[PDB]
Protein backbone atom coordinates (compact mmCIF):
# COMPACT_ATOMS: atom_id res chain seq x y z
CA UNK A 1 0.00 0.00 0.00
CA UNK A 2 1.37 3.44 -0.57
CA UNK A 3 -0.41 7.26 -0.58
CA UNK A 4 -1.39 6.81 -4.14
CA UNK A 5 -3.09 3.71 -4.11
CA UNK A 6 -4.73 4.90 -0.56
CA UNK A 7 -6.06 8.40 -1.97
CA UNK A 8 -7.16 5.87 -5.41
CA UNK A 9 -9.70 4.09 -2.70
CA UNK A 10 -10.91 6.72 -0.86
CA UNK A 11 -11.32 9.34 -3.57
CA UNK A 12 -12.15 7.13 -6.72
CA UNK A 13 -11.96 7.77 -10.21
CA UNK A 14 -14.24 10.01 -12.34
CA UNK A 15 -13.75 10.29 -16.11
CA UNK A 16 -16.98 13.10 -16.45
CA UNK A 17 -16.81 16.58 -14.00
CA UNK A 18 -18.83 15.82 -11.28
CA UNK A 19 -19.84 17.00 -7.81
CA UNK A 20 -18.21 15.97 -4.73
CA UNK A 21 -19.66 15.07 -1.09
CA UNK A 22 -19.80 18.89 -0.35
CA UNK A 23 -21.44 20.11 -3.96
CA UNK A 24 -18.60 21.13 -5.77
CA UNK A 25 -17.11 20.39 -9.43
CA UNK A 26 -14.57 17.68 -9.58
CA UNK A 27 -13.17 15.40 -11.76
CA UNK A 28 -10.50 12.28 -12.15
CA UNK A 29 -9.36 11.30 -8.96
CA UNK A 30 -10.62 13.83 -6.15
CA UNK A 31 -8.80 16.73 -8.06
CA UNK A 32 -11.72 19.73 -6.82
CA UNK A 33 -12.03 22.17 -10.13
CA UNK A 34 -13.97 24.97 -8.42
CA UNK A 35 -16.47 25.99 -5.52
CA UNK A 36 -18.35 28.01 -7.60
CA UNK A 37 -22.15 26.84 -8.97
CA UNK A 38 -21.15 26.91 -12.45
CA UNK A 39 -21.07 23.64 -15.04
CA UNK A 40 -19.54 26.63 -17.56
CA UNK A 41 -16.48 28.09 -14.35
CA UNK A 42 -15.79 24.36 -14.46
CA UNK A 43 -15.41 23.22 -17.72
CA UNK A 44 -13.70 26.41 -17.82
CA UNK A 45 -11.36 25.30 -15.30
CA UNK A 46 -10.86 21.75 -16.34
CA UNK A 47 -9.50 23.37 -19.79
CA UNK A 48 -7.46 25.39 -18.26
CA UNK A 49 -5.99 22.71 -16.21
CA UNK A 50 -5.59 20.02 -18.76
CA UNK A 51 -4.39 22.56 -21.59
CA UNK A 52 -7.06 21.21 -24.06
CA UNK A 53 -10.99 21.95 -24.80
CA UNK A 54 -12.47 18.68 -23.44
CA UNK A 55 -16.02 19.39 -23.11
CA UNK A 56 -15.94 18.28 -19.94
CA UNK A 57 -14.12 14.69 -20.37
CA UNK A 58 -10.84 13.86 -19.41
CA UNK A 59 -9.04 10.05 -20.22
CA UNK A 60 -7.46 8.33 -17.50
CA UNK A 61 -3.93 8.98 -17.98
CA UNK A 62 -5.26 13.31 -17.78
CA UNK A 63 -6.66 12.26 -14.56
CA UNK A 64 -3.76 10.42 -13.71
CA UNK A 65 -1.36 13.30 -14.29
CA UNK A 66 -3.91 15.57 -12.07
CA UNK A 67 -3.60 12.71 -9.41
CA UNK A 68 0.36 13.34 -9.61
CA UNK A 69 0.38 16.92 -9.60
CA UNK A 70 -2.13 16.93 -6.77
CA UNK A 71 0.02 14.59 -4.36
CA UNK A 72 2.59 16.12 -5.22
CA UNK A 73 1.56 19.21 -4.24
CA UNK A 74 -0.17 18.47 -1.05
CA UNK A 75 3.42 17.08 0.10
CA UNK A 76 5.26 20.25 -1.13
CA UNK A 77 2.50 22.61 1.47
CA UNK A 78 3.07 19.98 3.92
CA UNK A 79 6.85 20.42 3.83
CA UNK A 80 6.13 24.39 3.59
CA UNK A 81 3.62 25.01 6.47
CA UNK A 82 5.33 26.29 9.57
CA UNK A 83 2.45 24.24 11.48
CA UNK A 84 2.68 20.82 9.73
CA UNK A 85 6.07 20.59 8.89
CA UNK A 86 7.56 19.76 12.13
CA UNK A 87 4.47 17.19 13.28
CA UNK A 88 5.15 15.37 9.77
CA UNK A 89 8.57 15.17 9.95
CA UNK A 90 8.38 13.48 13.11
CA UNK A 91 6.13 10.63 12.03
CA UNK A 92 7.08 7.06 10.70
CA UNK A 93 6.00 6.40 6.99
CA UNK A 94 2.47 5.17 7.53
CA UNK A 95 1.13 7.82 9.22
CA UNK A 96 2.67 10.76 7.00
CA UNK A 97 0.57 8.82 4.49
CA UNK A 98 -2.57 9.75 6.92
CA UNK A 99 -1.37 13.26 7.18
CA UNK A 100 -0.82 13.39 3.38
CA UNK A 101 -4.60 12.28 2.88
CA UNK A 102 -5.70 14.37 5.37
CA UNK A 103 -3.83 17.05 3.55
CA UNK A 104 -5.11 16.55 0.17
CA UNK A 105 -8.98 16.60 1.05
CA UNK A 106 -8.96 19.11 3.39
CA UNK A 107 -6.53 21.69 1.76
CA UNK A 108 -3.65 23.12 4.34
CA UNK A 109 -5.71 25.50 5.71
CA UNK A 110 -7.94 23.28 7.30
CA UNK A 111 -5.69 20.94 8.32
CA UNK A 112 -3.20 23.05 9.90
CA UNK A 113 -6.19 24.31 12.05
CA UNK A 114 -6.28 20.72 13.64
CA UNK A 115 -4.35 22.38 16.42
CA UNK A 116 -4.62 20.22 19.31
CA UNK A 117 -4.71 16.96 17.35
CA UNK A 118 -1.70 17.94 15.65
CA UNK A 119 -0.10 18.36 19.43
CA UNK A 120 -0.86 14.89 20.04
CA UNK A 121 0.30 13.61 17.22
CA UNK A 122 3.75 15.09 17.56
CA UNK A 123 3.74 13.67 21.21
CA UNK A 124 2.80 10.53 19.63
CA UNK A 125 -0.32 10.34 22.03
CA UNK A 126 -2.39 7.83 19.44
CA UNK A 127 -5.33 7.09 20.94
CA UNK A 128 -6.29 10.36 22.16
CA UNK A 129 -5.13 11.69 19.33
CA UNK A 130 -8.07 9.98 17.11
CA UNK A 131 -10.82 11.00 19.49
CA UNK A 132 -9.78 14.69 19.28
CA UNK A 133 -9.85 14.01 15.27
CA UNK A 134 -13.36 12.48 15.29
CA UNK A 135 -14.53 15.56 16.98
CA UNK A 136 -14.82 17.37 13.55
CA UNK A 137 -17.30 18.41 10.89
CA UNK A 138 -14.89 16.10 8.32
CA UNK A 139 -15.38 13.12 10.57
CA UNK A 140 -19.14 13.65 10.84
CA UNK A 141 -19.67 14.38 6.99
CA UNK A 142 -17.39 11.98 5.56
CA UNK A 143 -17.50 9.22 8.27
CA UNK A 144 -16.02 6.26 6.57
CA UNK A 145 -13.38 7.55 4.62
CA UNK A 146 -12.36 9.54 7.99
CA UNK A 147 -12.78 6.52 10.35
CA UNK A 148 -10.13 5.06 7.39
CA UNK A 149 -7.61 7.55 7.93
CA UNK A 150 -8.12 7.82 11.79
CA UNK A 151 -7.20 4.50 12.24
CA UNK A 152 -4.35 4.82 9.79
CA UNK A 153 -2.86 7.57 11.97
CA UNK A 154 -3.66 5.95 15.50
CA UNK A 155 -1.75 2.88 14.38
CA UNK A 156 0.83 3.71 11.76
CA UNK A 157 -0.39 -0.35 9.81
CA UNK A 158 -2.59 -0.49 6.77
CA UNK A 159 -5.22 -2.60 8.20
CA UNK A 160 -8.16 -0.20 7.38
CA UNK A 161 -6.90 -0.03 3.71
CA UNK A 162 -7.16 -4.20 3.75
CL1 LIG B 1 -4.23 22.37 -11.92
CL1 LIG C 1 -17.35 8.53 3.87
Amino acid sequence: MNIFEMLRIDEGLRLKIYKDTEGYYTIGIGHLLTKSPSLNAAKSELDKAIGRNTNGVITKDEAEKLFNQDVDAAVRGILRNAKLKPVYDSLDAVRRAAAINMVFQMGETGVAGFTNSLRMLQQKRWDEAAVNLAKSRWYNQTPNRAKRVITTARTGTWDAYK
